[PDB]
């Protein structure tokens, strides 16, 4: 029976000089065991739910500023990088964005003069909504998540209300203002999933591309590297970091876990003690592998940051229970639900450079 994450060798010193490694977090989870891993293995920090646009500004010109200032205040005092997620996202943003002064949906309007007038008055929206967050936390903030998931997964980019509204150009706005209020040693990121899907990632590289023509600051990509244990290939991975490097760009993986599952992820076990050992050896032997790449190309990444601490908190969990009739449960992490390691910990941290 392993010891408990409190009781092993650090991963964060484990890559020093190499990349930071972080974790996304809840303020209630920053007291007892889960803060006390996260002093001993991380050294980089993100807010699951407390920075996105929903929860900073539910409705106009009303803040909510005190989760978020609970993880800036725990990493200000435990010497923690922070990124910032999320400033602009088509998910979890307030629907009073999307709205005209007369009440009415902006997406719906079909007279040509008042399309524009949404489209300045969204932008306005928008660019108070970043200043308003870069101005409060821009000391606190080494990694800001600019723009979330706006290349789609078919081929364009994503046709949500920003962009049936702006068209590309709430993205410039974006990356223009953020870099404004900033300053210019803020780094600006994009974070998108399935970046390792080559069709994704030529779009996504495409639009960098012609953003960074036309002079937007884009200092990086961020890959939320949501992965499987078979699922996608390492070079695949390989193929995606480089291209951006090509560009001259930084990459960050930003939200990685590897679901024991496929996708869709049925039939889900229910129970941790479940869960097979040759499985959880798989999950390990991917991990190395993974983690070989990240330091075959750490030049290109400077930090790479879990979804999570310890398989006891999930979304991974919540999308289990999606597809398997609400039942079922998923141990995404090096860290188990009771915190005690698991096989991939020990993969991740020793010293084996045998090649496979
Ligand atoms: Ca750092
Ligand atoms: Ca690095
Ligand atoms: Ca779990
Ligand atoms: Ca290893
Ligand atoms: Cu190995």
């Amino acid at each position: 029976n392993q010891p408990f994450a409190w009781q092993v060798a650090s991963l964060s010193e484990r890559y020093q000089e190499q990349f930071d490694i972080g974790a996304a977090v809840e303020p209630y989870q920053l007291e007892g065991r889960q803060a006390q891993i996260l002093k001993h293995h991380y050294n980089s920090l993100v807010a699951e739910n407390a920075m996105k646009p929903v929860s900073l500004q539910p409705r106009e010109g009303e803040w909510n500023w005190e989760g978020a200032d609970k993880i800036v205040e725990f990493a200000r005092k435990h010497n923690m990088e922070l990124r910032f997620h999320t400033l602009v996202w088509h998910s979890q943003v307030p629907e009073w964005f999307f709205i005209d002064e007369n009440g009415n949906r902006m997406v719906d309007e079909t007279d040509p003069e008042k399309r524009k007038a949404n489209k300045q008055l969204l932008l306005e929206r928008m660019e108070n909504h970043i200043k308003t967050v870069v101005e409060r936390y821009k000391d606190d903030v080494t990694s800001w998540d600019v723009v979330n998931e706006v290349i789609d997964d078919d081929g364009g980019l994503r046709e949500s209300e920003w962009y049936q509204i702006t068209g590309t150009d709430y993205i410039k706005v974006a990356f223009e203002t953020a870099r404004k209020y900033g300053g210019e040693e803020a780094k600006l990121y994009i974070n998108d999933y399935n970046t390792e899907v080559p069709s994704k990632r030529d779009d996504l590289y495409n639009l960098v591309k012609d953003l960074l023509e036309q002079g937007v600051p884009i200092d990086g990509v961020g890959h939320q590297s949501h992965i499987q244990i078979g699922w996608p290939s390492i070079e695949d991975t390989r193929a995606s970091f480089e291209k951006f490097t090509s560009l001259g760009l930084d990459n960050q993986v930003t939200e990685l876990d590897m679901s024991l599952y496929g996708w869709p992820p049925t039939g889900a076990y229910t129970s941790y003690d479940d869960i097979p050992e040759e499985l959880f050896q798989a999950q390990a032997d991917r991990y190395d592998q993974l983690f070989e790449l990240y330091e075959e190309l750490s030049a290109t990444i400077s930090s790479v940051t879990f979804w999570g601490i310890a398989d006891n908190h999930t979304w991974l969990d919540d999308r289990a229970r999606e597809y398997n009739n609400g039942v079922g449960v998923d141990a995404p992490f090096v860290f188990d639900h009771n915190y005690r390691v698991k096989p991939a910990y020990w993969r991740i941290i020793d010293h084996h450079h045998h090649h496979h």
